[PDB]
């Protein structure tokens, strides 16, 4: 049989890396629609007739209250005044937009790109940033809006602290997290150049939205690797997902 089972053991193992995977992808998720909220919360309050004093410790706090968060900044249209930036020391630092704008056009909130913000000791943090407008007690009016910062640098407490075979992978495809640092902000598409079959796969799921395994020959272990993929909605609309390799052994 050894085949009939090599086949068994196959689907056995595929079973459990989606699982493990799907488990993963719970973690991560919980991570920021705790945030999402956890954030939410200072939407409402702060354009509240109150005052710059007031708002600061408001962002200040909510920053602290979120690791992977990284900075926060607001605006207030002909009260600016208000504006203000807040950032990772390892306290705060005070410091010194046509997307935010454009969702204060909306009401509804968008996100960045993927980015590479210089902080305040000079290094470099990979994130995006989420929008979200500022708007009015009766909420027909639009007041300011505020950015929240999210390092995607942070997440590799999730990603690989102590593991080195998932990957996080952001929109068309662009690598957001990996253990190889080389990697990040590079598409699948040229990273693994060599197996299209594969990364077509990968980039439809992304689209769609879902999840699947299959293999591919790997170009850094130069070895087969089984893989499994899946995603979810990055706010809670467009995906991200990740991946979990495993070698054929
Ligand atoms: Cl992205």
């Amino acid at each position: 049989l050894n085949s009939r089972v090599k086949e068994i053991l196959k689907e056995n193992t595929l079973r459990s890396m989606q699982d493990s995977l799907h488990f993963k992808v719970k973690e991560v998720q919980g991570v920021l629609e705790n945030t999402y909220t956890s954030m939410g919360i200072v939407k409402e309050m702060l354009p509240k007739d109150t005052k710059r004093e007031i708002k600061i410790h408001l962002l200040k706090n909510f920053i602290l209250a979120n690791s992977h968060v990284a900075g926060v900044s607001m605006f207030f249209k002909n009260r600016e005044d208000l504006r203000l930036t807040l950032l990772r020391d390892n306290d705060t630092i005070k410091l010194m937009n046509p997307l935010a704008q454009k969702a204060m056009k909306n009401k509804e909130i968008s996100k960045s790109l993927p980015y590479y913000r210089k902080m305040p000791n000079g290094a470099e943090v990979y994130g995006v940033d989420i929008l979200l407008p500022l708007l009015n007690e009766n909420a027909q009016e639009v007041v300011g809006a505020l950015m929240v910062f999210i390092s995607i640098d942070s997440f590799s407490n999730e990603i690989t602290k102590n593991r080195s075979d998932l990957f996080l992978i952001g929109v068309k495809g662009k690598v957001l997290l990996s253990a190889n640092k080389s990697l990040q902000d590079k598409p699948i598409a040229e990273i693994y150049k060599s197996v299209p079959k594969a990364t077509n796969e990968v980039l439809t799921i992304l689209e769609n939205g879902s999840k699947a395994t299959l293999e591919y020959l790997d170009p850094f272990s130069h070895k087969e690797n089984f893989l499994a993929v899946e995603t979810f909605k990055m706010l809670g609309n467009l995906n991200w997902m990740i991946a979990l390799i495993i070698e054929k052994d």
